[PDB]
DNA sequence: AAGATCTGAATTTACGGGCGCAACTATGCCGGACGTAC
């Protein structure tokens, strides 16, 4: 049944219990952004640090 | 004619390159020589 309205949904769903799995890499762990900060010694560019 | 030379044309080593970026980790350069204290 659609959550939203309540309605039957028309085809019928393949549903049941299956195992997963939280793979380590959440988005917290990958998200980063730069405005300006640690450049380089040498090249004077932006470095990871 | 013969040759030696000799000068342009077939075969062997030898550098030098070898995906975009992300992310994370973990590891790294002494031995004699001279003094001082006990």
């Amino acid at each position: 049944y659609n959550g939203f309205t309540g309605r039957k949904i028309t085809s019928q769903i393949f549903i049941g219990p299956t195992y997963y799995q939280r793979l380590k890499h959440m988005v917290d762990d990958k998200i980063h952004s730069r405005a300006r900060g640690p450049i380089q010694i040498l090249n004077r560019q932006p470095m990871e640090g």
